């Protein structure tokens, strides 16, 4: 019989089997969170939208932009 074929042992792609799957999912997962997150920026500013602050996040992500230039 060939019961080993069922297991990854027969394949040397032991690490490459889940690899692509995990990283790909992280991009899209970050993707979904990121997409919805953008709404927080517009939803936070009452001036931009009638909606009132929410998620308690606010211009929190904006603080990260500082990370781009940081010190003068």
């Amino acid at each position: 019989e060939s019961p080993k074929e069922h297991d990854p042992f027969t394949y040397d792609y032991q690490s490459l089997q889940i690899g692509g799957l995990v990283i790909a999912g992280i991009l899209f997962i970050l993707g979904i969170l990121i997409v919805l997150s953008r709404r927080c920026r517009c939803k936070f500013n009452q001036q931009q939208r009638t909606g009132e602050p929410d998620e308690e996040e606010g211009t929190f992500r904006s603080s990260i932009r500082r990370l781009s230039t940081r010190r003068r």
